[PDB]
């Protein structure tokens, strides 16, 4: 299908992959950037179904959603268990998903809000 760069900057919002739930499409590098003001912080929240191809022995070969919180890495997530809910400290959040050229996963929905310092 897509993938522009998306940018939310709200106090809150829901971020998915593309045709979710339904199967998200092959050979993505999708980047979606979260930028808030100065003294927020972003909280991020999985809502279920999160279902993103894997493996049973490799850690994340073929598909990968990635999460930075002001460029520094806090996570790679695949497989069918959503991740658990992230206080990022941060008012700066990337999310870069990275999907391979097949399969049938139907991907990833969250909420991010913000908690005022
Ligand atoms: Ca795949
Ligand atoms: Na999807």
């Amino acid at each position: 299908a897509e993938c522009s760069s998306e940018l939310y900057t709200e106090a809150s919002g829901y971020i998915s992959s593309l045709e979710y739930p339904r199967s998200y499409p092959p050979d993505l590098r999708c980047n979606y950037s979260i930028r808030v003001e100065r003294g927020l912080t972003l909280h991020l929240k999985f809502l279920e179904p999160f279902d993103i191809e894997d493996h049973p022995e490799v850690p994340c070969p073929y598909d990968q959603l990635q999460i930075y919180a002001n460029g520094k890495n806090i996570g790679e997530f695949c497989g069918k268990q959503r991740p658990p809910d992230l206080d990022t400290s941060s008012n700066a959040v990337d999310l870069l998903f990275f999907t391979d050229e097949s399969g049938d996963s139907r991907g990833w929905k969250l909420r991010y809000t913000t908690e005022i310092i």
